[PDB]
């Protein structure tokens, strides 16, 4: 078992090994791969041969025997990235949009930040363009709170108080349905009335202490962070948040014993939850492999949640384009007016794009444009087909 | 490659014939055609050599089978469960029978049957699966597929729209730019029928339709009902509210007689198939514009790929939504209780049942769709790696 | 009686004299009221002069009436300078050459007593078209009634948009001002008949509404509705799958008949006895025939003025405060209830579809005048009083 | 004159034959003439009715002579209340019973009033009239209407706050009477702007009786999330006029729901509606014409919520409902009205006042676009 990875590769070098570990796209930074590379490390003390190999080696062998012998989700990993770059510079050249100015905080950002992360469902890692910058996931946290919602109380709990369907362009400034009852998730009035589900009992700090940690083990536990800035100026200035939660007040859409204005106050706080690129490309992988965090192997996330969430994300995910977006990409996102892109390509791989600067519908016009040349170039929309993708290519093999 | 088959099983003819049928396939199978000819010739035992002489043409297709190398190994341990779901839909007699018109109105309450066909040409079938029923508005994706393959995505859409227009609105005819919301719906489908064939005339229209139909079912049962096309013709006042708002506001193309579409769009809906010969046709769509049975080349990816889109989308009327929340799985209502169910890469299904309900669907076959949901990891958004207790039928 | 209306008008009075004096008053000679009187008069000038004995062998016939007018009893007293006044409006219109036609202008006045004033191109015949729809409601009405016309149609504006809605929540057209609801108020009238028939029993009721004044037919823009229909029979199709006809109905036919009754012609000043008879309760203020019944009169003027000048209603009640009809081919229908009636015709429209040259004409007489739905009758600040 | 009036005296017999005119004793025009029988007093020749009713002889022929807008008050007083008594026998409803009273006041200061016209209910809804018709008169047409619209609306289109031009919908929805409280005396604090309204109401109403509720303004206050919720819309969306703090606007719009007034008060109040901006007991000059035009005109399309449309065919006439159960009916160049009862219908409108607006109309020919002339058998109080 380990003797077999061994001759795949006299004896051998360290950086040998090191390197066409990378070209599978792992990182040597991997929790799964920590034994293997402190042994590897601390031998160093005391190149390397047969016996010696299987010693540092056998600790996590079958990570390591199955990325040799090509048994990832991409195996050629490197020519995907070659192609990912690719778009990124075709979708680089596009300096259009308005970076939302609304509060301060977005608008300090500029409109040359281009970054997308890509994280896949056995581990792989690549990254292009301004990744290790954190901005605020704002509405891009709808769909991992709706997922937690959806963990702990279960999927027909939830939807005794929130909708399941995309109400269109009208009706869609109309806070409720006629059940008097938010849209879907995904809209601000069913976000917060989400947002109210989760630990009904505790105080805010608490609720935001056991959200902080459950979004650390969907990232493997990479940067999330926590912009007061945001929060103070979203505070200030959501008069028609208030508007809403006034409306659910009064239209009895919140459980029994809840606080209002102690919701409201917790929506905010969310929205103004920090990610990086990369930290968040993880986050979409952990939706794209049914739960469990690829970079740590935990299982953070039920079944019955996370299908849920693609499920919403592709109907009412990227707002008003969500029809033509569901139509030429086929692919689950959410949109936040940091502009940011939480897109998953579910059993393949997480990514998270980035670019300040939003359109007429508030979303990044290069991860827009990026989105769409994805899918122009590779068969991973919805109704593609495995067999017959006509011109298309499959990295998967 | 035919020796090992031979080696793998004298051989008495049957104990192949029934190692075949053990695969899930049908004798009958056009892909045989060789192998059953050259078969029903020699005629009980066979050697090496004319076990070799019989399958040598479809050596691949028959390696392919005995194999285990289908979208479904086991295929008995799938109908048995495919049975069990039917059984327990068999048992609500709830719903009313379409009495609009007496063709719809004729069918018993009773009648109920569902078909099955992978994307290898498996085959089941259980209940009345070969009693002729119109497709009605199980056509609409159909049209849109032809009309997307020999258009193109970009002029068809110049027409209609891409959108689930939502609840009410839809109750339009028209969205706020003149276009009706998508395909899926009567204002939808008539737009898009006056776009196929532009040059010709009806009878001509209507021959070209069939031929495309007849490519996606493999040569199964298609046929025509005069019956129905007369009374929905006749009593279709909504259908003609429609073409002359349609007319009003230009959605037609140039030079297009709305009469004359209208006939064209009655005839379209009251095409008779049974629930074999529509599995066929909804597995096409689940094997990118391939007739699983034939093998030949049908409609191209792209028209299959925004097809089944669309009835993820905007299938299933008012349930439509619903739909996509808990079964996930491209769908089509009519009203004579068709649903025309499809899932990609794996196979294709039509469930029929006469009696419908408030929304306007078959309720035993909405009822078989949301239990084989249940049971089996076929969900559109199920994950292929953990998909906690249910069933891989793909393996 | 006639002896003091004698001198009222030395010892003889010239035949001419009595005449330009009743001109004053705004009646005409041609007037229904007064035929045995000019037609005694012209006998006598048989045998230019008239003393106390021929002049009562003349005026005996129509005294009432005649004193009415010299007693200055009539609603607009003094008339001269009123009609002096709607001549200032006219000339403001007329600078205003905006619109698009779908040049000329004239506004003709009948006041409820008979009373008349034109001016501008009066007697050039135009299309009615939606001017109608009023019309068609009373003659329901007046035959029917309002629980069973009210049956079919309802009594409510709609709103900016489910204005592009055929039906209300009931099933029902919206009010008998828009097409799908005058389309069934036209299936309401002369149901066992033809459209032969049914034609001809309408343009009875509108003779006798316009005191036997010009009402006629077009046949050249009743051919262009009938292949311009698309929209109407879009409409007629969704009005049968709700079945919202009565039985036996042929909307196929109701729609022809439909196009028929937009086709028919008058003037400025047949339409205007053809309103004033509606702000006259019902009666001809020329013939003093009933025409209509006060429940049809009603009726009518509510719809028209909630209903009446297309989405521009709300806009419409709020600075003009009157009921009234628009038409495409650019005549208005206006009337001020127990005061008068009128017609504005000008071709061109507005963006909202209505004659521009008429709106400018109604805003500028209720600017003027306390004519005004909920204007004050004790203190109207600076607005004018023609009632005296 | 007065010596016309003399022939045309024991004191009983003069007051007692003024009485039958529908005038009052208490009537503000008809004061000094009363003082002066309070003078003689501790039977009038020529020389001392002519000294009483010296001041006064204009209103008192007027009133002799019948010269009032409604000649034969008794017999249209008798009228009224066999209306009122025959509306009394519905008692379907529910209240938001047992109490029912209607109040007149016509435009030439005539009384009369009859049932529970002496207790005091909150103006609520009702109020919204007067709130606006205050604005238009202290600002102008054109300056309220770029902040509310004047339209009517539409059953599922008044689930909406604001139309397309991002303005409310009328001056008699709930987010169009919160826009219209922050148009007036915007200068002053929450205090002085109460103060002021409460000075207005006072003039319309003759110096009768106005009031506040405050158990129902807290009571307001509490409830309020729906008010809360339009407030809040109406502010991201840049509607009040510029320095507004708008949690304290709601404040004062729940103060001027929670005012009292009675039937007899606020019969005056329509009446000086009703009279062109004069009120008619005292012939005071309180509001303009253009405020009393366009007031009239939204209380005919808007005033009764959604009943409007069936309420301005079959009645014609500009009302206002409220919660309490109060109409505030107003018949232009005759009356002014205010009819109370606590039980509304599935509309919101009292059922009692509902069934008498209705029947009053059917009786007399105050409709709208009734004719002068000819009205069938419908009623003309006028002749
Ligand atoms: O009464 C009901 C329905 C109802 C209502 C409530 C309850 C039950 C039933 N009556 C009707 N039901 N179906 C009807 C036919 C469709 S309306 C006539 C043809 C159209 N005119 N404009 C259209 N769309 C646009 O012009 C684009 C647009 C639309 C909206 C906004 C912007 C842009 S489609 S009428
Ligand atoms: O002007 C515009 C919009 C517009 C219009 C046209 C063009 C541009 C913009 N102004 C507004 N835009 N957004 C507004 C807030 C939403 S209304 C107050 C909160 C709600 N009240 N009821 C709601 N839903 C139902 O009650 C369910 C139901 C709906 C319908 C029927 C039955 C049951 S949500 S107002």
């Amino acid at each position: 078992l380990e003797d077999l990875l061994f001759y795949t590769i006299e004896k051998i070098p360290v950086h040998k090994f090191i390197t066409a570990l990378k070209s599978t796209g792992l990182r040597t930074s991997d929790p799964r791969l920590k034994e293997c590379m402190d042994m590897l490390r601390l031998t160093l003390q005391t190149m390397l041969d047969k016996d010696l190999f299987k010693k540092c080696v056998q600790s996590n062998i079958v990570l390591l025997t199955q990325a040799f012998r090509r048994k990832f989700v991409i195996p050629d990993f490197m020519s995907f990235t070659s192609h990912i770059d690719e778009l990124y510079e075709s979708a680089k050249k596009q300096s259009g949009g308005k970076v939302a100015d609304y509060i301060p905080q977005l608008a300090k950002f500029s409109p040359d930040l281009w970054g997308v992360s890509v994280c896949t469902v056995d581990g792989q890692r690549h990254s292009i363009g301004d990744t290790k910058v954190p901005f605020c996931l704002q509405s891009c946290v709808k769909p991992l709170k709706y997922a937690i919602a959806v963990n702990d109380l279960g999927t027909e709990y939830v939807h005794r108080y929130v909708g399941k369907e995309p109400s269109g362009l009208r009706f869609n400034k109309l806070f409720l349905n006629e059940d008097d009852k938010p849209h879907n998730p995904m809209v601000n009035a069913g976000a917060i009335v989400v947002t109210s589900l989760i630990k009904q009992g505790v105080n805010n700090a608490e609720k935001f202490d056991y959200v902080m940690q459950f979004l650390n083990k969907m990232a493997g536990n990479e940067y999330v962070g926590f912009s007061n800035a945001t929060f103070q100026s979203e505070r200030e200035s959501g008069d028609r948040n208030f508007a809403i939660g006034y409306y659910l007040k009064e239209k009895k859409c919140f459980p029994e014993g809840t606080d209002m204005v102690g919701i409201l106050d917790f929506y905010f706080q969310l929205c103004s939850i920090e990610v990086t690129c990369e930290s968040a490309s993880v986050m979409a992988a952990t939706l794209a492999n049914g739960g469990f965090c690829p970079i740590t192997g935990e299982r953070v996330l039920s079944p019955e949640a996370v299908r849920n969430t693609l499920s919403l994300m592709h109907s009412c995910g990227m707002y008003d384009f969500s029809g033509q977006f569901a139509f030429h990409v086929g692919l689950p996102a959410k949109s936040g007016v940091a502009g940011g892109i939480l897109l998953v390509v579910p059993n393949v791989m997480g990514m998270m794009c980035w670019s300040p600067p939003l359109d007429k519908m508030g979303n990044s016009v290069k991860g827009i444009h990026f989105c769409h040349d994805l899918v122009s170039l590779c068969n991973f929309h919805n109704y593609d087909n495995l067999r017959h993708f006509a011109k298309k290519l499959d990295p998967r093999r």
